[PDB]
Protein backbone atom coordinates (compact mmCIF):
# COMPACT_ATOMS: atom_id res chain seq x y z
CA UNK A 1 0.00 0.00 0.00
CA UNK A 2 0.97 3.76 -1.07
CA UNK A 3 -0.51 7.05 -0.74
CA UNK A 4 -2.24 8.05 -3.32
CA UNK A 5 -2.35 12.41 -4.01
CA UNK A 6 -4.39 13.90 -1.34
CA UNK A 7 -4.81 10.43 0.66
CA UNK A 8 -4.39 11.40 4.49
CA UNK A 9 -1.29 10.71 6.05
CA UNK A 10 -0.52 6.45 6.62
CA UNK A 11 0.87 4.92 9.48
CA UNK A 12 1.17 1.26 9.13
CA UNK A 13 2.54 0.37 11.93
CA UNK A 14 5.90 -2.05 12.25
CA UNK A 15 3.93 -5.21 12.22
CA UNK A 16 3.41 -6.37 8.80
CA UNK A 17 -0.26 -7.03 7.35
CA UNK A 18 -1.33 -6.68 11.31
CA UNK A 19 -0.46 -3.02 11.49
CA UNK A 20 -1.96 -1.17 14.47
CA UNK A 21 -5.06 -3.91 15.08
CA UNK A 22 -4.24 -4.31 18.88
CA UNK A 23 -3.21 -1.68 20.22
CA UNK A 24 -5.95 0.05 18.28
CA UNK A 25 -8.19 -2.64 19.85
CA UNK A 26 -6.75 -2.15 23.48
CA UNK A 27 -7.33 1.52 24.56
CA UNK A 28 -8.91 3.23 21.29
CA UNK A 29 -9.36 6.75 22.90
CA UNK A 30 -5.39 6.18 23.72
CA UNK A 31 -4.18 5.28 20.34
CA UNK A 32 -6.61 7.43 18.10
CA UNK A 33 -5.69 10.17 20.43
CA UNK A 34 -1.90 9.60 19.91
CA UNK A 35 -2.49 9.44 16.15
CA UNK A 36 -4.57 12.52 16.24
CA UNK A 37 -1.40 14.60 17.81
CA UNK A 38 1.02 12.84 14.96
CA UNK A 39 -1.25 13.39 11.96
CA UNK A 40 -3.67 15.92 12.41
CA UNK A 41 -7.17 15.35 11.83
CA UNK A 42 -7.43 12.89 9.30
CA UNK A 43 -5.20 9.58 8.72
CA UNK A 44 -5.44 6.21 7.58
CA UNK A 45 -3.88 3.00 10.07
CA UNK A 46 -3.43 -0.38 8.85
CA UNK A 47 -5.04 -2.76 11.07
CA UNK A 48 -5.61 -6.58 10.21
CA UNK A 49 -4.73 -6.28 6.58
CA UNK A 50 -7.36 -3.39 5.85
CA UNK A 51 -6.81 0.16 5.87
CA UNK A 52 -8.86 2.72 8.10
CA UNK A 53 -9.17 6.67 7.82
CA UNK A 54 -9.97 8.47 10.83
CA UNK A 55 -11.71 11.88 10.68
CA UNK A 56 -11.65 13.68 13.74
CA UNK A 57 -12.57 17.52 12.32
CA UNK A 58 -16.28 17.30 13.96
CA UNK A 59 -17.85 19.85 11.74
CA UNK A 60 -17.38 17.59 8.77
CA UNK A 61 -18.96 14.43 10.61
CA UNK A 62 -22.60 15.01 9.50
CA UNK A 63 -21.56 16.11 6.09
CA UNK A 64 -19.50 13.49 4.97
CA UNK A 65 -21.60 10.51 6.88
CA UNK A 66 -24.52 11.98 5.03
CA UNK A 67 -23.30 10.26 1.43
CA UNK A 68 -25.11 6.57 1.98
CA UNK A 69 -24.11 6.07 -1.60
CA UNK A 70 -20.02 5.75 -0.73
CA UNK A 71 -20.51 4.83 2.81
CA UNK A 72 -22.01 2.04 3.70
CA UNK A 73 -23.09 0.86 7.61
CA UNK A 74 -24.74 -2.66 6.86
CA UNK A 75 -21.70 -4.38 6.03
CA UNK A 76 -19.36 -3.54 9.62
CA UNK A 77 -23.20 -4.27 11.59
CA UNK A 78 -23.03 -7.57 9.92
CA UNK A 79 -19.80 -8.60 10.93
CA UNK A 80 -20.44 -7.51 14.68
CA UNK A 81 -23.83 -9.56 14.58
CA UNK A 82 -21.81 -12.20 13.88
CA UNK A 83 -18.55 -11.83 15.83
CA UNK A 84 -20.53 -10.76 19.19
CA UNK A 85 -24.44 -11.83 18.90
CA UNK A 86 -23.99 -15.26 16.70
CA UNK A 87 -26.32 -14.14 14.96
CA UNK A 88 -27.11 -13.61 10.54
CA UNK A 89 -30.30 -12.27 9.45
CA UNK A 90 -30.85 -13.08 5.69
CA UNK A 91 -33.25 -10.67 3.11
CA UNK A 92 -33.20 -8.21 6.52
CA UNK A 93 -34.60 -5.03 6.16
CA UNK A 94 -32.88 -2.84 7.95
CA UNK A 95 -34.56 0.52 7.39
CA UNK A 96 -38.16 -0.55 8.30
CA UNK A 97 -37.43 -1.61 12.24
CA UNK A 98 -34.70 1.73 12.67
CA UNK A 99 -38.14 3.48 11.46
CA UNK A 100 -40.07 1.86 13.70
CA UNK A 101 -37.35 2.44 16.34
CA UNK A 102 -37.80 6.18 16.00
CA UNK A 103 -41.71 6.12 15.96
CA UNK A 104 -41.84 3.57 19.15
CA UNK A 105 -39.41 5.72 21.26
CA UNK A 106 -41.11 9.25 20.72
CA UNK A 107 -44.33 10.59 21.34
CA UNK A 108 -47.71 9.15 22.67
CA UNK A 109 -45.56 5.79 22.70
CA UNK A 110 -42.83 7.29 24.47
CA UNK A 111 -44.92 8.36 27.37
CA UNK A 112 -46.37 5.22 27.83
CA UNK A 113 -43.01 3.27 28.13
CA UNK A 114 -41.38 5.91 30.29
CA UNK A 115 -44.88 6.12 32.52
CA UNK A 116 -44.30 1.83 32.39
CA UNK A 117 -40.51 2.53 33.35
CA UNK A 118 -41.59 4.59 36.47
CA UNK A 119 -44.05 2.21 37.36
CA UNK A 120 -41.64 -0.81 37.66
CA UNK A 121 -38.39 0.99 38.94
CA UNK A 122 -40.46 1.77 41.93
CA UNK A 123 -41.27 -2.32 42.07
CA UNK A 124 -37.34 -2.34 41.79
CA UNK A 125 -36.92 -0.44 44.36
CA UNK A 126 -38.59 -1.63 47.41
CA UNK A 127 -36.65 -2.32 50.59
CA UNK A 128 -36.85 -6.23 49.55
CA UNK A 129 -35.51 -5.19 46.44
CA UNK A 130 -32.88 -2.71 47.91
CA UNK A 131 -31.72 -5.37 49.76
CA UNK A 132 -31.80 -3.62 53.16
CA UNK A 133 -34.22 -6.44 54.66
CA UNK A 134 -31.42 -7.70 57.22
CA UNK A 135 -29.86 -4.08 58.15
CA UNK A 136 -30.27 -0.20 58.36
CA UNK A 137 -27.04 0.05 55.79
CA UNK A 138 -26.30 -2.08 52.48
CA UNK A 139 -22.77 -1.66 50.84
CA UNK A 140 -22.62 -2.10 47.01
CA UNK A 141 -21.13 -0.97 43.98
CA UNK A 142 -22.41 2.16 42.73
CA UNK A 143 -21.61 0.67 39.02
CA UNK A 144 -23.52 -2.22 40.15
CA UNK A 145 -26.40 -0.57 42.01
CA UNK A 146 -27.08 1.73 38.72
CA UNK A 147 -26.88 -1.15 36.35
CA UNK A 148 -28.81 -3.87 38.27
CA UNK A 149 -32.05 -1.19 38.43
CA UNK A 150 -31.54 0.61 35.18
CA UNK A 151 -31.39 -2.81 33.02
CA UNK A 152 -34.27 -4.39 35.20
CA UNK A 153 -35.87 -0.92 34.49
CA UNK A 154 -35.33 -1.42 30.97
CA UNK A 155 -35.60 -5.17 30.01
CA UNK A 156 -39.29 -4.80 32.11
CA UNK A 157 -40.25 -2.26 30.59
CA UNK A 158 -38.94 -2.48 26.88
CA UNK A 159 -39.22 -6.60 26.89
CA UNK A 160 -42.57 -6.56 29.20
CA UNK A 161 -41.11 -9.48 31.24
CA UNK A 162 -43.12 -10.01 34.30
CA UNK A 163 -42.86 -13.71 33.95
CA UNK A 164 -39.76 -13.57 35.26
CA UNK A 165 -39.86 -13.09 39.22
CA UNK A 166 -37.26 -11.05 41.20
CA UNK A 167 -34.89 -13.35 42.00
CA UNK A 168 -35.09 -14.68 37.95
CA UNK A 169 -34.52 -10.63 36.85
CA UNK A 170 -31.21 -10.64 39.05
CA UNK A 171 -30.12 -14.15 37.24
CA UNK A 172 -30.18 -12.69 33.66
CA UNK A 173 -29.03 -9.24 34.61
CA UNK A 174 -25.58 -11.29 35.90
CA UNK A 175 -25.46 -13.53 33.06
CA UNK A 176 -25.59 -10.16 31.07
CA UNK A 177 -23.13 -8.71 32.58
CA UNK A 178 -20.79 -11.60 32.20
CA UNK A 179 -21.45 -11.43 28.20
CA UNK A 180 -21.74 -7.65 28.55
CA UNK A 181 -17.92 -7.44 29.91
CA UNK A 182 -16.60 -9.37 27.02
CA UNK A 183 -18.45 -8.06 24.25
CA UNK A 184 -15.16 -5.86 23.13
CA UNK A 185 -13.70 -8.72 23.32
CA UNK A 186 -16.00 -10.70 20.90
CA UNK A 187 -15.91 -7.67 18.67
CA UNK A 188 -12.38 -7.70 18.34
CA UNK A 189 -11.33 -11.46 18.13
CA UNK A 190 -9.10 -11.00 21.30
CA UNK A 191 -11.18 -13.93 23.47
CA UNK A 192 -8.76 -16.29 25.06
CA UNK A 193 -10.28 -19.93 24.93
CA UNK A 194 -11.94 -19.66 28.26
CA UNK A 195 -13.42 -16.34 27.56
CA UNK A 196 -14.52 -18.00 24.30
CA UNK A 197 -16.03 -20.60 26.54
CA UNK A 198 -17.59 -18.03 28.95
CA UNK A 199 -19.24 -15.74 26.18
CA UNK A 200 -20.54 -18.72 24.65
CA UNK A 201 -22.19 -20.46 27.88
CA UNK A 202 -23.67 -16.83 28.35
CA UNK A 203 -25.17 -16.39 25.04
CA UNK A 204 -27.06 -19.82 25.22
CA UNK A 205 -28.31 -19.24 28.50
CA UNK A 206 -29.93 -15.35 27.46
CA UNK A 207 -30.67 -17.15 24.30
CA UNK A 208 -33.08 -19.32 26.33
CA UNK A 209 -34.51 -17.32 28.96
CA UNK A 210 -35.08 -13.89 27.22
CA UNK A 211 -37.72 -15.96 24.95
CA UNK A 212 -40.18 -17.80 27.41
CA UNK A 213 -40.98 -21.01 24.83
CA UNK A 214 -42.66 -23.07 27.81
CA UNK A 215 -45.25 -20.10 27.75
CA UNK A 216 -48.31 -18.93 25.28
CA UNK A 217 -47.97 -15.52 26.15
CA UNK A 218 -50.08 -14.07 22.68
CA UNK A 219 -47.35 -12.05 20.89
CA UNK A 220 -48.11 -8.05 20.99
CA UNK A 221 -46.80 -7.53 17.63
CA UNK A 222 -47.81 -3.39 18.06
CA UNK A 223 -45.63 -3.29 20.01
CA UNK A 224 -41.81 -2.57 19.69
CA UNK A 225 -40.06 -5.44 20.14
CA UNK A 226 -43.09 -7.61 19.03
CA UNK A 227 -43.48 -6.01 15.85
CA UNK A 228 -39.65 -6.74 15.44
CA UNK A 229 -40.06 -10.73 15.97
CA UNK A 230 -42.78 -10.41 13.61
CA UNK A 231 -40.99 -8.96 10.79
CA UNK A 232 -37.97 -10.88 11.48
CA UNK A 233 -40.98 -14.40 11.37
CA UNK A 234 -42.29 -13.09 8.60
CA UNK A 235 -38.75 -12.76 6.54
CA UNK A 236 -38.32 -16.76 7.13
CA UNK A 237 -35.91 -15.96 10.21
CA UNK A 238 -36.16 -19.06 12.09
CA UNK A 239 -36.65 -19.81 15.90
CA UNK A 240 -33.66 -20.16 16.75
CA UNK A 241 -32.32 -17.09 15.16
CA UNK A 242 -35.15 -15.19 16.58
CA UNK A 243 -33.54 -16.42 19.78
CA UNK A 244 -30.72 -14.95 19.69
CA UNK A 245 -32.27 -11.51 17.80
CA UNK A 246 -33.55 -10.68 21.17
CA UNK A 247 -30.03 -10.72 23.34
CA UNK A 248 -28.99 -8.09 20.41
CA UNK A 249 -32.16 -6.25 21.41
CA UNK A 250 -31.17 -6.55 25.01
CA UNK A 251 -27.88 -4.96 24.38
CA UNK A 252 -28.93 -2.05 22.36
CA UNK A 253 -31.69 -1.32 24.86
CA UNK A 254 -29.93 -1.79 28.25
CA UNK A 255 -26.20 -1.14 27.72
CA UNK A 256 -25.77 1.94 28.17
CA UNK A 257 -28.75 3.61 30.12
CA UNK A 258 -27.11 2.13 33.80
CA UNK A 259 -24.07 2.64 33.28
CA UNK A 260 -24.62 6.30 32.16
CA UNK A 261 -27.00 6.62 35.71
CA UNK A 262 -23.68 5.65 37.54
CA UNK A 263 -21.26 8.44 36.25
CA UNK A 264 -23.77 10.66 37.24
CA UNK A 265 -24.19 9.17 40.53
CA UNK A 266 -20.37 9.19 40.77
CA UNK A 267 -19.83 12.74 39.13
CA UNK A 268 -22.53 13.51 42.11
CA UNK A 269 -21.08 12.02 44.77
CA UNK A 270 -17.76 13.30 44.35
CA UNK A 271 -18.65 17.01 43.83
CA UNK A 272 -20.65 18.53 46.64
CA UNK A 273 -21.39 21.74 44.85
CA UNK A 274 -22.90 19.67 41.81
CA UNK A 275 -24.66 17.78 44.04
CA UNK A 276 -25.92 20.85 46.16
CA UNK A 277 -27.18 22.62 43.01
CA UNK A 278 -29.14 19.26 41.95
CA UNK A 279 -30.30 18.70 45.23
CA UNK A 280 -31.72 22.23 45.68
CA UNK A 281 -33.27 21.82 42.11
CA UNK A 282 -35.40 18.60 43.17
CA UNK A 283 -36.74 20.58 46.44
CA UNK A 284 -37.34 22.07 34.00
CA UNK A 285 -34.14 20.94 35.06
CA UNK A 286 -31.13 23.58 34.04
CA UNK A 287 -29.13 21.89 36.95
CA UNK A 288 -29.76 18.64 36.24
CA UNK A 289 -29.49 18.87 32.34
CA UNK A 290 -25.88 20.34 32.40
CA UNK A 291 -24.79 17.39 34.68
CA UNK A 292 -26.14 14.66 32.83
CA UNK A 293 -24.91 16.17 29.32
CA UNK A 294 -21.52 17.20 30.95
CA UNK A 295 -21.23 13.20 31.54
CA UNK A 296 -22.40 12.00 28.29
CA UNK A 297 -19.40 14.14 27.40
CA UNK A 298 -16.78 12.49 29.25
CA UNK A 299 -18.24 9.10 28.79
CA UNK A 300 -20.29 8.10 25.34
CA UNK A 301 -17.84 6.73 23.32
CA UNK A 302 -19.56 4.82 20.66
CA UNK A 303 -17.44 4.37 17.30
CA UNK A 304 -18.82 5.34 13.81
CA UNK A 305 -17.76 2.69 11.13
CA UNK A 306 -18.26 2.76 7.62
CA UNK A 307 -17.14 0.97 5.01
CA UNK A 308 -15.99 2.96 1.35
CA UNK A 309 -17.75 1.63 -1.06
CA UNK A 310 -16.27 4.24 -3.82
CA UNK A 311 -13.76 6.59 -4.00
CA UNK A 312 -14.71 9.98 -2.37
CA UNK A 313 -13.66 13.54 -2.13
CA UNK A 314 -14.09 15.42 1.21
CA UNK A 315 -12.95 18.70 2.43
CA UNK A 316 -11.69 19.73 6.39
CA UNK A 317 -13.16 22.83 7.26
CA UNK A 318 -9.84 24.42 6.37
CA UNK A 319 -10.17 23.73 2.98
CA UNK A 320 -7.58 21.06 2.38
CA UNK A 321 -9.30 18.20 0.41
CA UNK A 322 -8.76 14.41 1.34
CA UNK A 323 -9.54 11.29 -1.22
CA UNK A 324 -11.26 8.24 0.93
CA UNK A 325 -10.60 5.40 -1.10
CA UNK A 326 -12.88 2.41 -2.08
CA UNK A 327 -12.51 -0.79 -0.10
CA UNK A 328 -10.95 0.73 3.13
CA UNK A 329 -12.93 1.61 5.98
CA UNK A 330 -14.20 5.51 7.66
CA UNK A 331 -14.24 5.93 11.58
CA UNK A 332 -15.59 8.91 13.07
CA UNK A 333 -15.18 9.27 16.97
CA UNK A 334 -16.87 12.27 18.56
CA UNK A 335 -15.29 11.29 21.85
CA UNK A 336 -12.06 12.75 21.09
CA UNK A 337 -13.19 15.41 19.39
CA UNK A 338 -14.98 17.62 19.73
CA UNK A 339 -15.95 15.93 23.53
CA UNK A 340 -12.63 15.32 24.90
CA UNK A 341 -11.21 18.33 22.53
CA UNK A 342 -9.11 21.14 24.97
CA UNK A 343 -9.59 23.52 22.33
CA UNK A 344 -13.22 23.44 22.56
CA UNK A 345 -13.68 22.37 26.31
CA UNK A 346 -11.24 23.53 28.79
CA UNK A 347 -9.80 21.40 31.01
CA UNK A 348 -11.70 18.48 28.87
CA UNK A 349 -10.48 15.60 31.40
CA UNK A 350 -12.74 17.47 34.27
CA UNK A 351 -16.27 17.21 35.03
CA UNK A 352 -17.83 20.57 35.36
CA UNK A 353 -21.38 20.43 35.87
CA UNK A 354 -22.07 23.61 34.97
CA UNK A 355 -20.23 24.03 31.51
CA UNK A 356 -23.31 23.64 29.48
CA UNK A 357 -25.10 26.41 31.81
CA UNK A 358 -24.18 30.79 31.70
CA UNK A 359 -24.10 32.80 34.08
CA UNK A 360 -27.76 33.50 34.25
CA UNK A 361 -28.13 29.37 34.62
CA UNK A 362 -29.33 29.63 30.76
CA UNK A 363 -28.34 26.77 28.69
CA UNK A 364 -24.85 27.50 27.46
CA UNK A 365 -24.91 26.87 23.46
CA UNK A 366 -21.83 29.00 21.99
CA UNK A 367 -18.76 26.62 21.45
CA UNK A 368 -15.79 27.40 19.79
CA UNK A 369 -12.73 25.77 18.05
CA UNK A 370 -9.77 28.67 16.68
CA UNK A 371 -12.20 31.13 15.90
CA UNK A 372 -14.62 29.00 14.53
CA UNK A 373 -18.39 28.22 15.64
CA UNK A 374 -19.15 24.20 16.59
CA UNK A 375 -22.41 23.54 16.00
CA UNK A 376 -22.72 19.77 18.19
CA UNK A 377 -19.97 20.53 20.90
CA UNK A 378 -21.48 16.88 22.55
CA UNK A 379 -22.47 14.16 20.24
CA UNK A 380 -23.29 11.14 23.10
CA UNK A 381 -26.20 10.36 20.59
CA UNK A 382 -24.54 10.20 17.50
CA UNK A 383 -24.60 12.33 14.02
CA UNK A 384 -27.83 14.28 12.93
CA UNK A 385 -28.82 11.83 10.64
CA UNK A 386 -28.10 8.73 12.53
CA UNK A 387 -28.92 9.55 16.19
CA UNK A 388 -29.90 7.04 18.66
CA UNK A 389 -33.75 6.84 19.03
CA UNK A 390 -33.73 5.61 22.53
CA UNK A 391 -32.51 8.96 23.53
CA UNK A 392 -35.39 10.27 25.02
CA UNK A 393 -36.08 7.41 27.16
CA UNK A 394 -32.54 7.25 28.37
CA UNK A 395 -32.62 10.30 29.81
CA UNK A 396 -36.18 9.72 31.45
CA UNK A 397 -35.31 6.62 32.79
CA UNK A 398 -31.52 8.13 34.25
CA UNK A 399 -33.75 11.15 35.66
CA UNK A 400 -36.25 8.52 37.06
CA UNK A 401 -32.93 6.88 39.11
CA UNK A 402 -31.25 9.69 40.18
CA UNK A 403 -34.21 11.72 41.40
CA UNK A 404 -35.46 8.39 43.35
CA UNK A 405 -31.86 7.45 44.80
CA UNK A 406 -31.68 11.25 46.12
CA UNK A 407 -35.34 11.65 47.14
CA UNK A 408 -35.61 8.60 48.79
CA UNK A 409 -32.12 7.15 50.19
CA UNK A 410 -29.34 8.35 51.77
CA UNK A 411 -26.28 7.34 49.73
CA UNK A 412 -22.56 7.65 50.75
CA UNK A 413 -19.08 6.97 49.77
CA UNK A 414 -17.07 4.28 52.03
CA UNK A 415 -13.83 6.48 51.08
CA UNK A 416 -15.29 9.87 52.21
CA UNK A 417 -13.00 11.15 49.49
CA UNK A 418 -13.25 9.05 47.04
CA UNK A 419 -13.14 10.46 43.12
CA UNK A 420 -14.69 8.08 39.87
CA UNK A 421 -12.85 5.42 39.58
CA UNK A 422 -10.73 5.51 35.90
CA UNK A 423 -12.18 3.67 32.60
CA UNK A 424 -11.97 0.11 31.67
CA UNK A 425 -10.52 1.07 28.11
CA UNK A 426 -12.13 -2.01 26.26
CA UNK A 427 -15.29 0.10 26.70
CA UNK A 428 -14.31 2.82 24.04
CA UNK A 429 -16.15 2.25 20.94
CA UNK A 430 -19.23 0.31 22.15
CA UNK A 431 -20.96 3.33 23.82
CA UNK A 432 -21.05 4.45 28.03
CA UNK A 433 -17.99 3.58 29.24
CA UNK A 434 -17.72 1.41 32.43
CA UNK A 435 -15.03 1.79 35.60
CA UNK A 436 -12.04 -0.30 35.69
CA UNK A 437 -13.12 -0.97 39.05
CA UNK A 438 -16.16 0.34 41.20
CA UNK A 439 -17.27 3.30 43.63
CA UNK A 440 -18.24 1.60 46.72
CA UNK A 441 -21.17 3.06 48.69
CA UNK A 442 -23.35 2.77 51.57
CA UNK A 443 -27.25 2.86 51.50
CA UNK A 444 -30.19 3.39 53.84
CA UNK A 445 -33.74 4.03 53.71
CA UNK A 446 -34.08 7.94 53.83
C1 LIG B 1 -26.99 7.04 27.67
C2 LIG B 1 -27.64 6.01 27.13
C3 LIG B 1 -27.54 5.70 25.62
C4 LIG B 1 -26.63 6.15 24.73
C5 LIG B 1 -25.43 7.10 25.00
C6 LIG B 1 -26.95 5.59 23.44
C7 LIG B 1 -26.25 5.81 22.28
C8 LIG B 1 -26.48 5.24 21.05
C9 LIG B 1 -25.69 5.44 19.85
C10 LIG B 1 -24.44 6.34 19.76
C11 LIG B 1 -26.23 4.73 18.86
C12 LIG B 1 -25.68 4.66 17.40
C13 LIG B 1 -25.11 3.28 17.06
C14 LIG B 1 -23.61 3.24 16.80
O1 LIG B 1 -23.09 4.01 15.92
O2 LIG B 1 -22.92 2.41 17.46
C15 LIG B 1 -27.39 4.04 19.40
C16 LIG B 1 -28.24 3.18 18.74
C17 LIG B 1 -29.45 2.69 19.20
N1 LIG B 1 -29.99 2.88 20.47
FE1 LIG B 1 -29.08 3.98 21.98
N2 LIG B 1 -28.07 4.80 23.58
C18 LIG B 1 -28.47 4.85 24.91
C19 LIG B 1 -29.55 4.18 25.44
C20 LIG B 1 -30.55 3.58 24.70
C21 LIG B 1 -31.85 3.19 25.19
C22 LIG B 1 -32.29 3.38 26.66
C23 LIG B 1 -32.53 2.66 24.15
C24 LIG B 1 -33.97 2.08 24.08
C25 LIG B 1 -34.66 1.64 25.15
C26 LIG B 1 -31.68 2.71 22.99
C27 LIG B 1 -32.01 2.26 21.73
C28 LIG B 1 -31.22 2.26 20.60
C29 LIG B 1 -31.55 1.61 19.35
C30 LIG B 1 -32.82 0.79 19.01
C31 LIG B 1 -30.37 1.89 18.42
C32 LIG B 1 -30.21 1.44 16.95
C33 LIG B 1 -29.37 0.18 16.85
C34 LIG B 1 -29.06 -0.10 15.39
O3 LIG B 1 -29.81 0.41 14.50
O4 LIG B 1 -28.06 -0.82 15.12
N3 LIG B 1 -30.49 3.29 23.36
N4 LIG B 1 -27.51 4.38 20.73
Amino acid sequence: RTRRRNEPPLDKGMIPWLGHALEFGKDAAKFLTRMKEKHGDIFTVRAAGLYITVLLDSNCYDAVLSDVASLDQTSYAQVLMKRIFNMILPSHNPESEKKRAEMHFQGASLTQLSNSMQNNLRLLMTPSEMGLKTSEWKKDGLFNLCYSLLFKTGYLTVFGAENNNSAALTQIYEEFRRFDKLLPKLARTTVNKEEKQIASAAREKLWKWLTPSGLDRKPREQSWLGSYVKQLQDEGIDAEMQRRAMLLQLWVTQGNAGPAAFWVMGYLLTHPEALRAVREEIQNTPVFDSVLWETLRLTAAALITRDVTQDKKICLSNGQEYHLRRGDRLCVFPFISPQMDPQIHQQPEMFQFDRFLNADRTEKKDFFKNGARVKYPSVPWGTEDNLCPGRHFAVHAIKELVFTILTRFDVELCDKNATVPLVDPSRYGFGILQPAGDLEIRYRIR
